[PDB]
């Protein structure tokens, strides 16, 4: 039903409070988020960095995680 897509990932600080995934890691930088930063999660419900994804994402456009195809593209 309802859809709805510009061509980008949602922007969020993540929260020491509500867990929004049971597992925060970033497979890029093999490094968790902090509070208070810049992340961003991919279409195939995986967190990571607005920075790292930004650098990986430019190199493949994939998830270095699921291989999962993201879909769009930035740039
Ligand atoms: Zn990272
Ligand atoms: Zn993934």
């Amino acid at each position: 039903g309802s859809s709805g897509s510009s061509g980008q990932l949602p922007s969020y600080r993540f929260n020491p409070n509500n867990h929004q995934s049971e597992q925060t890691l970033c497979v890029v930088c093999m490094c968790d988020f902090e509070s208070r930063q810049l992340l961003r999660v991919l279409p195939c419900n995986h967190e990571f960095h607005a920075k790292c994804v930004d650098k990986w994402l430019k190199a493949n456009r994939t998830c270095p995680i699921c291989r999962a195809d993201s879909g769009p593209s930035s740039g």
